[PDB]
């Protein structure tokens, strides 16, 4: 069709697109399976069409460095719009160019290393709440689904970190916070909705005037109201480690508005709830099928925290094997699966002409299992991230949190949150593979990096 011969004139290989659909039919295997096959059959640079949208893939470490870091403010500044956003266009994940840069500056100090340390005692409380709910799950003598136990944990962490709500979601699934926020699940970009708007981007402005938000409108307006109360409450109840409080005090001394305040608060829930629980589920699956890793990690946790001591910001950064377990799991399962930037002008990178409007993509999943940089990619070997080999890995091939000024702003919080859970659970429980566990864990064929069957493991007390 119109914009389907763009990669032909540039001499770029790629699967031949069909009219009106591009290469969306190749998504039947999923985003990750399609990327790895394209890397095999086309090399280092290829392209395809998400409907009429041309998507160029790059794997050269210097080319990835130029897109994400070097030429970021100039050319590759924003991501591809994904659907009707509504009032959430003021979200840092969705804001573009000047709005994003102002929003990121107004939100960067919220994620300081010092501000993270002040949150450790609060996140530590629900690790004990996690163990209690895990104890009854282990005494029943039946396998436990990790997504629910971790999903209850991440919900408890997000509510207590974003706001002052302290709850036990696993035992009290009726609080209005836990009810609505449980519907903030990841976007399956290969579902009937997102596939249609990817093929039909002209429908996105139509859905906006219909006030059809991509986020559940009930959750958004409820959170828009809940924040308004808590704000007024803390005002007429002046007494704080809260993402809300860290943004309210910064509102005093461009500026952050009240609706922009709510949008970022919702982002942290959406970015934190299903994302953290998935990775924690992925980590524990690998610890069960590789008990040697689970053993050396339990020993190191006891070595740094004797008598099942409470973790600390200083002690968490001390355990070297725990960081290796998390890093390797993220390599095998980078839940982003992809990094995208919109080319805002005609620019040439590393001897490649990139026309305006093309979506440049970094296939994180395809790079993490590409043999050219990893030996035995399909095997779970945490020793790749030992101190000696930690310097022999190219940071622009292994990008679980992205790179450049638009990387994951909550990287340290997410790593701290997951490790605080792993420390408190491993030093009290051991995870054994039961019968229902899928020994060859199959990944979904959709737009999410989640397991095919929910991960169920046997839990026992030490
Ligand atoms: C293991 C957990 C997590 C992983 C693997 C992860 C991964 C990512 C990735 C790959 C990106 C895109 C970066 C890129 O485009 O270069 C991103 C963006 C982002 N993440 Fe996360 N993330 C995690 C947890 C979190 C948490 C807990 C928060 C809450 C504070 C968060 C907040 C954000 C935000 C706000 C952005 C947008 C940053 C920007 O556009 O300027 N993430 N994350
Ligand atoms: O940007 C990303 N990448 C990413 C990262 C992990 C998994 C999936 C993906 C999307 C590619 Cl399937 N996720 C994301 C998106 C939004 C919203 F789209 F709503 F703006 C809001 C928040 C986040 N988030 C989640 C975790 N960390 C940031």
């Amino acid at each position: 069709t119109h914009s389907h011969g763009l990669f032909k004139k540039l001499g770029i290989p790629g699967p031949t697109p069909l009219p009106f659909l591009g290469n969306i039919l190749s998504y039947h295997k999923g985003f990750c399976m399609f990327d790895m096959e394209c890397h095999k059959k086309y090399g280092k640079v290829w392209g395809f069409y998400d409907g009429q949208q041309p998507v160029l893939a790059i794997t050269d470490p210097d080319m990835i460095k130029t897109v994400l870091v070097k030429e970021c403010y100039s050319v590759f500044t924003n991501r591809r719009p994904f659907g009707p956003v509504g009032f959430m266009k003021s979200a840092i994940s969705i804001a573009e160019d000047e709005e994003w840069k102002r929003l990121r500056s107004l939100l960067s100090p919220t994620f300081t290393s010092g501000k993270l340390k002040e949150m450790v005692p609060i996140i530590a409380q629900y690790g004990d709440v996690l163990v209690r709910n895990l104890r009854r799950e282990a005494e029943t003598g039946k396998p436990v689904t990790l997504k629910d136990v971790f999903g209850a944990y991440s919900m408890d962490v997000i509510t207590s970190t974003s706001f002052g709500v302290n709850i036990d979601s696993l035992n009290n699934p009726q609080d209005p916070f836990v009810e609505n926020t449980k519907k903030l699940l990841r976007f399956d970009f290969l579902d009937p909705f997102f596939l249609s708007i990817t093929v039909f981007p002209f429908l996105i402005p139509i859905l906006e005037v219909l006030n059809i938000c991509v986020f559940p409108r009930e959750v958004t307006n409820f959170l828009r109201k809940s924040v308004k109360r808590m704000k007024e409450s803390r005002l007429e109840d002046t007494q704080r480690v809260d993402f809300l409080q860290l943004m309210i005090d910064s509102q005093n001394s461009k500026a952050l508005s009240d609706l922009e305040l709510v949008a970022q608060s919702i982002i942290f829930i959406f970015a934190g709830y299903e994302t953290t629980s998935s990775v924690l589920s992925f980590i524990m699956y690998e610890l069960a099928t590789h008990p040697d890793v689970q053993q050396k990690l339990q020993e190191e946790i006891d070595a740094v925290l004797p008598n099942k001591a409470p973790p600390t910001y200083d002690t968490v950064l001390q355990m070297e094997y725990l960081d290796m377990v998390v890093n390797e799991t993220l390599r095998l399962f980078p839940i982003a699966m992809r990094l995208e930037r919109v080319c805002k002008k005609d620019v040439e990178i590393n001897g490649m002409f990139i026309p305006k409007g093309v979506v440049v993509m970094i296939p994180s999943y395809a790079l993490h299992r590409d043999p050219k940089y990893w030996t035995e990619p399909e095997k779970f070997l945490p020793e790749r991230f030992s101190k000696k080999n930690k310097d022999n890995i190219d940071p622009y091939i292994y990008t679980p949190f992205g790179s450049g000024p638009r990387n994951c702003i909550g990287m340290r919080f997410a790593l701290m949150n997951m490790k605080l859970a792993l420390i408190r659970v491993l030093q009290n429980f051991s995870f054994k593979p039961c019968k229902e566990t899928q020994i060859p864990l199959k990944l979904s064929l959709g737009g999410l990096l989640q397991p095919e069957k929910p991960v169920v493991l046997k839990v026992e007390s030490r």
